């Protein structure tokens, strides 16, 4: 029928052809040979000016202008600024757009429904270390908006050819210590073990415990990075209780509110945008199943285990299960009681079959990584594991890239 | 060139050179990945005779005798064969190391640590549906092995130029009929509603039950099928109740032991057999979660639900979660009850990763599919979910083929 991939729900029988596919003007690591699917990682005037210009088509076509005065003068104007400058700039609404494209492009985000749904902080004037810090600081305190968050993304000034890139170090823009041990083990969180030794060697005094917020690596265009601790009254965080068992608050578990990454660029159009920190809200299983339970993270199944009293002995007790459930429920119930916005991976595969649905009618498919959408516990009990997903890259984007150290 | 595969949990790294072997083609390209589809979108004897070849030496190596004397004799009489008759056949020893290759390079197998040890049996003179009836029914008793399941295979005889193939309608050898009552529901396992109709319309007396075992309809070559019904004897069942929950069994829930697929092609050397039933040992999840609990199957999540007394108004009480892991005990249990082999999904992925290392070594890496190597439920409580992998397709292998109706 149409020579386009044909997508297959196995729940409800339905089918779709994705023709959005074709707008994909990027590789992605899979040939007829081999699928590289699972796998989490991957200006010439001349190319700048072509992603410029179909960008430049993309915003014109999402306000029904496409072939306008306005549009073609538009185009005249970039190919005008690249030709004598090497570079471009983006409006401000251009900029809201692209941002607000990149999200709805993110093929490994579930909770794109909300795509349209961004504030957008134009950061571009920023031009010291110390104001990034003043920006972020806002950043935090209207998105975590007193626990009813809201997504937001502040955009610092864009790669200058030959001139240092504004960077974020820290992954996110709060994430807890990881204190590398003298018997080996880790206090705190393992995946933060080289930021939280990079921030020693620039003088942050380190503290002791499991749950220490990290301080922020910024680092203006060519200068080394400055260290800011962002203050206490900013990172609002939950601490963890299971809605029966009574001894769950006594493990002292916790977990901040505020997801932001913020070490990923920002592409738009051709730019490059180096630090440009987003901020969402999070689904449950991030924290419940990934941060709390990975074996190379919190690993506290063991722990939850052993006060259910479960057999730890056999696997067939499903005693990793039963506790990373309960894990689960301690997550949801506790940011439910703090009043702090969070969203179950139920709910949340929900309204990505609704997203796909709406994007199906308004481009002809969505991108999607399917390892990334089905949640890490209940998987085929979600909706999206039995939905077929078609997987590419389209720009705007956001993109990983090599820590600045 | 050759891809680098990363374990994210112990951060080790390893590159799958095997892929540079595979042959035959995949969904994906550069700029989609298709990788979440489960299906796919005489021979010119010059293509066949190579596969032959490359086959017949695969052989020759796995025995130790490749370049020796029985080794270019072999690849005449395959010569002659083709070059006379367009086709040629296979030895006995050849077919069960193809067989075991084929399972070998199944990407979507989690029970590889096996491969090895398969029970094959050569059913080739085989003439009509009563005589594939006899030899289906000798591989059931003799893989069910009174619940000390044996992994077995038995092989009919190989399609041919220019004549119907043997086939079994059945897409398993034990399955639960689907009867669709009057108001669009459904009586037993919605997957099983069109064969199950397809017997009736074939003679077949049905039932009312919801766990009524099938009869298979065995097709001899250019013949319309015909009707045989498996000795209730000769397929063990397994009573399903639960370790702490008394009021379980009252749901009479049951599952079949034998995990028997019939409806799959077996490719060998550039042979094609298309009836070659396959059969090994179930793994909880299969029955627990996706055979009870998928929406589009037996969907008893409510029932189980209710029955334990969990606030099914909202997702986030996790009562799906809850009871999704009360019933894949109730599975483990009860076989383990009955004495029946079945292994859980972190034996089985454990036991996988073991086969990845081994593979490694051997092979140079090992093709597998990661959504479905990764159990529906618990998935990150798995090492398997931690592990990158590569997936691309080898031969022998065992492939879908048309519904022959
Ligand atoms: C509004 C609520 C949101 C929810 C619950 C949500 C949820 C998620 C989840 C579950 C993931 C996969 C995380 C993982 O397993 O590592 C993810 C990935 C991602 N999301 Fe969202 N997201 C939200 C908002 C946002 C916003 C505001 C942006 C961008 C403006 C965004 C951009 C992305 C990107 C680029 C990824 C892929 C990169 C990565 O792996 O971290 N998300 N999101
Ligand atoms: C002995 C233990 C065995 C177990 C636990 C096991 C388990 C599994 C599981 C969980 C899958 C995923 C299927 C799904 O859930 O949809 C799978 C797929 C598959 N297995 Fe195995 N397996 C075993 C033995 C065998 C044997 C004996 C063969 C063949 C000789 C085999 C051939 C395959 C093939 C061809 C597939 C992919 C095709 C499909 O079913 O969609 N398995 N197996
Ligand atoms: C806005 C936003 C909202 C939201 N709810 N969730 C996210 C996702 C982040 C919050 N949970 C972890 C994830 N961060 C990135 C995941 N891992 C990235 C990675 C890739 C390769 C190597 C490493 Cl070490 C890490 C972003
Ligand atoms: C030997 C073996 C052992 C074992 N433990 N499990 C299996 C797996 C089979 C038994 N449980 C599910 C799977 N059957 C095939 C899965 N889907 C097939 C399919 C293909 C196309 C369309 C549809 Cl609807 C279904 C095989
Ligand atoms: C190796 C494998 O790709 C890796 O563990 C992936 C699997 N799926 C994931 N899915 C989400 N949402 N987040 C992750 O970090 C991962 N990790
Ligand atoms: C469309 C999607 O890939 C499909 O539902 C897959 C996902 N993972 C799976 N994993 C296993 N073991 N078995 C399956 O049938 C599937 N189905
Ligand atoms: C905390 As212990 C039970
Ligand atoms: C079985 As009802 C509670
Ligand atoms: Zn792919």
């Amino acid at each position: 029928g149409p020579k386009f991939p044909r997508v297959k729900n196995w729940e409800l029988g339905s089918i779709t052809y994705d023709t959005l596919c074709a707008q994909s003007q990027q590789d992605g690591p899979c040939t007829p040979r081999r699928c590289l699917g699972s796998l989490v990682l991957p200006p010439p005037a001349e190319q700048l000016l072509s992603q410029a210009r179909d960008f430049i088509n993309q915003y014109y076509s999402s306000i029904k202008r496409s072939g306008s005065q306005a549009h073609e003068e538009r185009l005249q104007e970039v190919e005008a600024e690249v030709a004598s400058t090497g570079t471009y700039h983006l409006r401000e609404s251009e900029l809201v757009f692209g941002a607000k494209q990149a999200w709805r492009n993110a093929p490994r985000c579930v909770g794109r429904i909300q795509w349209g749904k961004l504030q957008v902080f134009d950061a571009r004037d920023c031009s010291s270390a110390q104001e990034m810090f003043t920006y972020i600081c806002n950043h935090i305190k209207y998105a975590t908006n007193r626990g009813n968050l809201r997504s937001a993304i502040t955009v610092f000034p864009q790669r200058a050819p030959g001139r240092g890139d504004f960077r974020i170090w820290n992954s996110q823009l709060v994430r807890y210590a990881g204190y590398r041990q003298q018997d080996g083990s880790v206090r705190g969180d393992p995946a933060n073990v080289e930021i939280t030794e990079l921030c020693i060697q620039h003088g942050w005094t380190p503290g002791n415990g499991r749950f220490d917020v990290l301080p922020l690596l910024l680092q203006a265009p060519d200068e080394a990075p400055e260290l800011f601790v962002l203050p206490p009254e900013l990172v609002l965080e939950v601490p963890l209780e299971h809605p029966t068992l009574e001894w769950f608050a006594a493990l002292g578990l916790r977990w901040y509110a505020l997801p932001a990454v913020s070490n990923m660029l920002l592409e738009i159009g051709g730019l490059e945008f180096s630090a440009a920190p987003f901020s969402g809200w999070y689904m449950s299983t991030e924290i419940g199943t990934r941060n709390l339970c990975d074996p190379h993270r919190y690993n506290i199944l063991e722990d939850v285990a052993v006060c259910m009293d479960l057999d730890t002995r056999t696997t067939s007790s499903l005693w990793k299960d039963k506790a990373a459930v309960e894990i689960n429920l301690a997550v949801l119930h506790s940011f439910q009681l703090a009043k702090v916005t969070i969203v179950d991976h139920h709910a949340a595969t929900v309204s990505f079959m609704k997203h796909l649905d709406n994007e199906q009618k308004a481009r002809g498919g969505c991108p999607a990584d399917w390892a990334w959408i089905v949640p890490p516990i209940s998987g085929s009990l979600t909706p999206v594991f039995h939905q077929e997903m078609v997987n590419y890259i389209l720009s705007p984007a956001f993109r990983y890239q090599p820590d600045p150290w």
